[PDB]
């Protein structure tokens, strides 16, 4: 299982770890994609996460797309998780460098409250623009389920936990 988090709150863990290092070792049941509307993994976590499927994720996430459309921000889907977890949960965040709603950032986390557990990135963080400590503050206030955090940058990760209240 799981090993090397900090535990901020009775439901909510945090690790200075890589996402894609930490999927292939933990192999967890759901990890959580920094997806956009449009399912297109090009950069930050969703990139790193696919290029890690050898593009398995893209190729399955463009047919999701011709079938279904666009997620909603805010919204999700449950996809194969490939060679990193048994499901990738595809969780959009407000991307506050294309102007949107940070507001949506509680429904993007609401969609965590579907899975017992998650592997997961701070949603809307990295070049979604938001801030990180707003981010893990609505995290932790808005996830009831047991969510294991990963933050790619130690900086970073001292800067969250250290400011955490
Ligand atoms: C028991 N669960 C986890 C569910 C069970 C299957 O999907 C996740 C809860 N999750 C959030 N808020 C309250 C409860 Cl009781």
């Amino acid at each position: 299982s799981f090993s090397g988090y900090l535990k901020l709150t009775d439901n909510v863990y945090i690790k200075n770890a890589d996402i894609v290092e930490e999927a292939k070792k933990v192999k967890p049941t759901v990890v959580v994609n920094a997806a956009n509307v449009y399912l297109k993994h090009g950069g930050g976590v969703a990139g790193a996460l696919n290029k890690a499927t050898n593009n398995a994720m893209q190729v399955e996430s463009d047919d999701y797309i011709a079938t279904n459309g666009p997620l909603k921000v805010g919204g999700s889907c449950v996809l194969s998780g490939h060679n990193l977890a048994k499901h990738c949960l595809h969780v959009v965040g407000p991307n506050v460098n294309k102007g949107e709603d940070i507001q949506l950032l509680k429904s993007a986390y609401e969609n965590f409250n579907q899975h017992e557990v998650l592997l997961a990135p701070l949603l809307s963080a990295g070049i979604f623009g938001a801030d990180p400590i707003h981010s893990l503050r609505v995290c932790v206030d808005t996830v009831r389920t047991n969510v294991y955090l990963a933050v790619f940058d130690k900086n970073l990760y001292d800067k969250l936990v250290s400011s955490f209240l």
